[PDB]
Parts: C-alpha cells; sequence; structure tokens
C-alpha cells in the first residue's frame, strides 16, 4: 500500500515564509485590467513595479479528499485609491470551499457568486474565514503593513481566473476621503 | 441556485475559544480503554474526573468539495507517566486529509496507518502539520500550558474512533525521569 509520509512545516507568522514551499512572486504589471484606475496601475508599473503579494504553497496532487495549503504575504499599495488586492478567483471545481486564517496586518475578502452577489469580510489577526462553495474570493490589504494568511484548500479544487481577469469583481475597496469604502465597480 | 452564506469568526489564539461554535468537553471519564495505566485512570476519575480537551466545531454538512474548522484546547497533564492526548481517529472516508495549525502551547501529533506503522511529528507555535489520506491522527500535550491548535478537514471526512479505541496506538508518549519519550506501547 502506498502511504504519503506526513510532516510538520513551521510558518513564521511575523514574515509568512514557510521555508521550502513552492513561492510565486506577483509584481503589479502581472496584473493588468485588474485595477479601475488605468493609468495609475501603468504609471506605477513604469516607476516601481512593485510586489503586489507572494505566495509560498505545499500542494498535493489533485486528488479529492486531499488538502494543500498556502501562505499569502500581501503587501500595503494601493493603484490610485484601489488598495492591492489578490487577483482573485473561482475554483475549477467551483463547489470546493476554502479556509482562511489571518496571521498579520488588516484586510478583508471580498467574495461573489457565479451571479454576481457579493459580500466583504473583515479580517484581522485570528479572523477565520470560511469561503463556501461557488464563491469568488479575493484578499485585500487596507492597512500600512503587510497582510499575512494562510489558506487551506481542497488539493482538486484548480484555480479558475479568466472570469475575475476580465470582469473582475462587482464591487472594489478604495480609501476615499480618509475612509475605507466598500464600494460598487464603476466597470462592472 | 442555493449559495451558503460567507462569515469569518474570531479565533481567540489564548483559549482557543470560537464564539458561536459547537463545543464538546471530553472528560478523562470519557476516555475508558486509552491510556496504557487503567489504575491510576481510575484513581484520577474517582478523584477528579479532570478535562482533558474541549473542541469548538464550526461544521458543514458532509458534501464532497466542503470544509469544516475546529479548535481544540488539550489541557496539560498525565495519566500515570503518559502525557494527556485527544483519542484519535482515523477518517469515515479514509483518504481525507487534513491540515493542522499550532497556535499555543507544546506538544505534537501521533499519526498510524490501518497497518499499524506510526510517526511523531513536534509541534510548536507556528507548526503547521499535513495529516496524509489513511493516517489516524492523535495530538499529544508534553507541556505545562493548553496545547492550542486548529483543524480544517474534509467536511466529509468522518470519524472513526472504533479501532483506536480498541487497540490504541502502536507508539506511546511519556515522561520518564524528567524527559519526553515516544515508546513502543506496551500493549501493542
Ligand atoms: O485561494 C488560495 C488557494 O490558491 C490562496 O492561497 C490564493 O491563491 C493566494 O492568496 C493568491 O491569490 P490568487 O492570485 O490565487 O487569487
Ligand atoms: O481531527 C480533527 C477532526 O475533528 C480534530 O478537530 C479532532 O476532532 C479534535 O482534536 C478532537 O480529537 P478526537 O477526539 O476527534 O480524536
Ligand atoms: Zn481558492
Ligand atoms: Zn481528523
Amino acid at each position: 500500500m502506498m502511504y504519503k509520509e506526513p510532516f510538520g512545516v513551521k510558518v513564521d507568522f511575523e514574515t509568512g515564509i514557510i521555508e521550502g514551499a513552492k513561492k510565486s512572486v506577483r509584481r503589479l504589471s502581472d496584473m493588468e485590467g485588474y485595477f479601475v484606475d488605468e493609468r495609475a496601475w501603468k504609471e506605477l508599473v513604469e516607476k516601481e513595479d512593485p510586489v503586489v503579494y507572494e505566495v509560498y504553497a505545499v500542494e498535493q496532487e489533485e486528488k479529492e479528499g486531499d488538502l494543500n495549503f498556502a501562505t499569502t504575504v500581501l503587501y500595503p499599495g494601493k493603484v490610485g485609491k484601489e488598495f492591492f488586492f489578490t487577483k482573485g478567483h473561482f475554483h475549477a471545481k467551483l463547489d470546493r470551499a476554502e479556509v482562511y486564517v489571518a496571521l498579520k496586518g488588516k484586510g478583508g475578502m471580498l467574495l461573489q457568486t457565479p451571479e454576481g452577489d457579493a459580500k466583504w469580510i473583515s479580517m484581522e489577526p485570528g479572523t477565520v474565514v470560511y469561503v463556501p462553495p461557488y464563491w469568488a474570493h479575493r484578499t485585500v490589504n487596507i492597512g500600512d503593513e503587510p497582510f499575512i494568511f494562510l489558506a487551506i484548500y481542497p488539493a482538486d479544487a484548480g484555480h479558475d481566473y479568466g472570469t475575475i481577469a476580465e470582469k473582475g469583481f462587482s464591487k472594489i475597496v478604495i480609501e476615499e476621503n480618509g475612509e475605507v469604502k466598500v464600494v460598487d465597480n464603476p466597470r462592472w
């Protein structure tokens, strides 16, 4: 019988690094067509192209019942008024749920159905978020320090980026008049 | 179609409490036939019947792709020389994996396959443990404060307590001459 070996790994809740994980870097230039203010995007890319977020992922083969986990370090920033966020995605197998545990910083999650019905959940250290089957999810950094969290997801969930890539979320998170606001996407 | 509502909840990393969750308590009286020293067990039940652990569970219906999560507060203690532990279980759907995130205290996990081969993984705050498909899993508190962790598991995993209830784990975790030891279970 083939059994896989249990393992433990240290996650630094201060940095989000998992040593030995598959590390992914997303710079702002990897995020064309994601932010409402297209000229601000282009300008911040030309002037800096900052890292928006980094992922440390521990992934299994795509098998039903098995589980992947990953930390994300989402860096502080705005493109125009719109706070830095993850690209966001549905799962390829839509009915797969997810669990997030917020570890550090201040942020939130934007979630939406295949119909564009939308929800915002605040996240501070210790907030666990239940992402139900069929909800697209995007995390947002609303602070001045990195927003770091752990996600645990079905190993066979997969990723569906395309739909969010072209249409976006139906709601957006901005800093307007010194205040964090979740408002309608004026482009959806 | 019908979509369940996303929610966040605060987990308290000092106490392991999740408000609104399904609370479960195990006292030593709930653990007959688990510990090597049955007379110690009997005396301690008759004297104090202490809490061994508390569970705070957020559970979905048993459906493929969906996820549950729960914290456990494993109290410090010994039955004779043997550190306080959880009952331990395989999943009813045997191939369902599990992810644990250690939050407070000091301990570890005993894992074993249906064959009976056992692994011990140390857990400190920040340790994430991957429990693979087919591994029974028990957590052990080897410290002097609650050992506190969050478990994320497939909603359809279920629990299979029976085999572990009857025969235990092939390894025990004991304190002997001021030293934590993982040794073969004499009753195996
Ligand atoms: O949803 C899970 C599983 O993949 C997360 O670990 C995100 O993948 C990560 O926060 C980066 O964001 P995306 O670019 O994947 O939206
Ligand atoms: O493995 C997961 C799934 O439920 C944990 O939440 C344990 O259920 C908990 O630590 C109590 O341990 P048991 O009494 O179920 O072995
Ligand atoms: Zn996901
Ligand atoms: Zn389990």
